[PDB]
């Protein structure tokens, strides 16, 4: 159980945006409000649970185009709204060419690979996210953890050298492929290359 925390995934950033001291969910970001209204609060309480029990490392030909951010709509929860092709989702501001510290939730820890992909130049978030819009840029095998599994703020951590020559909006998609299970996790992070 986990999705990306830095650059944060849609469900993670939306749950941070909605978080209140009583546990009520009150987002101010409009894409987050829309996703709450469509798919429900359960998605944000379970922001880490974007999973397909049977994916088994499969991607194109199995996870339909336009459904990556909800694990093909095969999870135990409704994450369908987190596929909305909108440009107003919360996003992380990045510098093209910089190496950044990546954090991925270890809400429940598992052995495996993190397959990290970046949308191609020219792709923008008002378009459908398909496999042919993504390029595999890194695979991270069994990275280390900071914080115990199931504790607030706990995460896997590794470095990512961001490609040069990029600008404007993009998305980083990660597939967490367990080595001990067919269960995989699906993570989508809105970013913009406007730094430096
Ligand atoms: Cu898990």
């Amino acid at each position: 159980h986990g999705v990306a925390m830095m650059p944060g995934s849609r469900t993670y950033l939306c749950q941070l945006d909605a978080k209140t001291g009583t546990g009520a969910l009150d987002p101010t970001n409009p894409a987050c409000q829309a996703a709450l209204d469509q798919s429900g609060a359960t998605a944000l309480y379970n922001w880490f649970a974007v999973l397909d029990s049977n994916a088994g490392g499969r991607g194109a030909g199995y996870v339909p185009d336009g459904t990556l951010c909800s694990a093909g709509d095969r999870s135990p929860y409704d994450f369908s709204a987190y596929n909305a092709a909108r440009s107003d989702w919360p996003r992380t501001h990045l510098t093209s060419g910089a190496t950044i510290p990546v954090e991925y939730s270890n809400w429940a820890a598992h052995p495996g690979d993190f397959r990290v992909y970046l949308t191609k130049p020219g792709w923008s978030p008002t378009s459908e996210l398909g496999w042919d819009d993504l390029e595999l840029i890194q695979t991270v095998t069994n990275p280390p953890q900071q914080g115990s599994p199931g504790t607030d703020g706990g995460h896997y951590y590794w470095d990512l050298a961001l490609p040069s020559g990029r600008s404007g909006d993009a998305l980083i998609f990660m597939q967490w492929v367990r080595s001990d299970s067919q269960e995989n996790f699906f993570s989508c992070s809105d970013v913009v290359f406007d730094g430096g």
